[PDB]
């Protein structure tokens, strides 16, 4: 998967514009619903020893928000590796320059979507 299809599924899918809040890496693109608060997806190119592969080449990967019992499913999947930070259930880093499909990138960020739901209550009776 190419980060030009990455970049144009969320305009098209997420409808959301691309931001940087640190000046000093305008590489780094940051993604969020103001109407939904509460979000993470963040892509910038990593050292590929960072994910704990071998090759020395940088790679492009994003962060994927899942749940804490379908980590283990989306986790068991090989060419997605777990977060580096101090969370790792809640985001789980996925290797785009990896043996992932397009389709099956697809199909795991569903899944993320219904979290990114806009409006998840709102009722008075």
């Amino acid at each position: 998967m190419n980060r030009q299809q990455f970049i144009d599924y969320a305009q098209k899918k997420y409808d959301t514009k691309p931001d940087h809040p640190w000046e000093k890496f305008p590489d780094y693109a940051v993604f969020r619903h103001s109407d939904n608060d509460k979000w993470y997806a963040l892509l910038m190119d990593i050292p590929a020893e960072k994910i704990g592969i071998n090759g020395d080449k940088r790679v492009d990967v994003i962060d994927l928000k899942v749940q804490p019992e379908l980590v283990g499913s989306l986790r068991k999947k090989p060419g997605i590796y777990p977060a580096y930070h101090m969370n790792k259930e809640h985001w789980i880093t996925v290797l785009l320059n990896g043996p992932l499909g397009a389709k099956e990138i697809h199909s795991l960020i569903e899944d993320s979507f219904q979290l990114t739901r806009l409006e998840h209550h709102h009722h008075h009776h």
